[PDB]
């Protein structure tokens, strides 16, 4: 029955694109917006939960656009909605460039994050409280994304 | 109308878990493999619509348990389905340990790949054929994911 | 001519300690969180001038303490004071450990940054204006470091 | 002793060359490619004898030409021959244009592997049979390569 | 009371600089060239004290250039003088174009490092002493450093 | 006929053993080890010969034992002997101790070196100078190490 506003679990993290990150193209390589998303999804949960997490599976992932070398690179990851032992993560990325002022939605994902003990094992986590209009719609798409989520364990 | 069997696009890596690629909860760390993932589906659209690709969007990644340090991680990725520019490629994810012989299934993941030209533009791609039980079963039921997929758009 | 509120410039970055980032002693390799900050203060200076910047120097860091694996680092950055072409990047690092809510200062840190054009030639900035009690001191006392900072210089 | 066929220790990698892998001219780091050559070495060593092991020596590298980004590259090991508890491991690097089609052998090594128990000491290993004629014809000039590198440890 | 030169405790580094190295302008991310300093004045400590060391603060970091692609980057540290528990380490940093035969100073740095002992406490370290006229210069500024320094944290 | 010492060659590099560089077994990871040889050796080519370099390959790496953790990492490299375009490099690695005074060799490596222009072409390189007993020995070997390397190629 604990309850927790999403503003606590909210997580920002701002990254500088640089040649390393790059792929063979010329824009930042999808797998490290991967390893950015999953490492923002388990502190969001880590905040929620006040315990180690476990991601259980990701949802979805779409990228939308990509940032090239040189732009500033947004996440944000808050707690969506969440199970007894599970939480939803919803994690968005943008591309801004700092010199010209374009930004632009590259990213956007979902990911099911559990809360572990000590010895590993699940634990209850804490319902999340949703207040603006964003995290309103959010939360209440989420039963939806769970039915749906359910029958993509079907081949 | 061009047919390549599942067999060409297949392409496997081996990996050694090493403390660079751990975690703070002595297993892997899921960013990391989730880059392996991402690259590894990479090549396998690469090597079969023999053009530059981009992931378009990652629809399922399973974290069954995962690999400790001192393990193999073996990976496997083939392209299960095409359309006409967007093909479905398969990645799976196994834990071996090489002292003990005992194996494990990772992860498994699904992502829609799209080829394109040197513009950025999605390009016409070759066709797949299944051959093993494996591969006929996944192409069967490859309609009905593709149509899943479609429906968690729409919240 | 141009003004513009600290607000602006702040940068926040989040970060999951983990074994790769550690170093011989189970603490966080102190080489990682000198990059963090580069990377913020770089991105903070670039917000508020909207135009590549470069690190001119480091005026100081201070390691107060430091994180563990599992902890997460906080890092702020602000613009505090402006030059003519030059901007002063105040940097501080936070362990906060999720677990048992503990949260301690890690790390300070003063950086002047300058804004370039293409050619890399210094481009005048725009002014600060603080607002908060503690970015009013900072502007404050800000002047006293620039003149610290130069004579400083001048003891080799 | 147990006597295993080269199938069972194959171990294939296959990579995608990206800039960070890239050197100071065109190509990919010389040493990016030995990492990946220890490793699979290492790997095709493990799956063999079932233990932990070290490498003893590289007897060989020949970097004959490398790969650029946007390569994928096909790496290849396997046991050739075994001494007491000393292991031979060919390693097979090659770059693979998959947008052209072209194929080029990048680089071989031949490496010396133990196997060892929990205190590092060496451990006995199974013997490999060869199957196919490449790995037959490695497997017949094996000890004129050990008898070529036993020689070369005294040229000082 | 114990006492040691110097030429002990100096410590070289020489980096090549590749693509993962640089930054979005071109040059060596200057983040990098923090990581290096402050692995050798780590190096330099430690040699001097024969213990674990940590970095307790920078009093300043210079970037008078920065090195490019396939440049050699020469980095120098040693300690210069010594306090109860702590050692002041110079850090310099050159760019060394060797095809060119070009040699520029990119950066310098002044630490502090304290020696710990193994519960992580700062223990006594040895004396240092200068001897060329360089690291004698550096010996007799050094208090007056310490004490900009010490004027420097007041200063907020 | 141009003629340098080997001195004018030699490069030093001295690094610290971090977790990051650690493998599976308490050690430092000897793929590391080779990326540091490497490294050197190319830095040292250049220092001879003014130009770029390539590796064009590796003759031996001898691994004796293994630096741990926390120790410091102590690379040297020098060139030993030349033939018109290429030269032969030593690179000598230790693991020193620097809480205990432990120094053990940890890595020998003999690579063969070639210097190249702007386009790749291999271009001539000056003969080396040896001094010191240690260099004398190795210079007056080198010949009979550049048999037994071309007799390795037969096999």
């Amino acid at each position: 029955i604990q309850s927790y506003p999403v503003e606590r679990s909210r997580t920002i993290q701002t990254r500088l694109v640089l040649p390393p990150d790059t792929n063979h193209l010329g824009t930042i390589f999808g797998g490290k917006v991967l390893a950015y998303i999953d490492e923002i999804a388990a502190l969001t949960a880590m905040k929620h939960a006040n315990s180690a997490v476990v991601t259980a599976s990701i949802d979805s992932v779409d990228f939308k656009s990509s940032a090239t070398v040189g732009d500033a690179l947004e996440l944000e990851g808050f707690v969506t909605h969440t199970g007894r032992t599970s939480m939803e993560v919803y994690v968005r990325v943008h591309s801004n460039n700092l010199l010209t002022g374009e930004r632009t939605l590259t990213t956007e994902s979902f990911l099911t994050m559990v809360a572990v003990d000590e010895s590993g094992k699940p634990k209850p986590v804490p319902q999340v409280e949703p207040q603006t209009e964003e995290e309103k719609r959010l939360y209440e798409t989420a039963p939806a994304r769970k039915e749906n989520r359910k029958k993509r364990a079907a081949l």
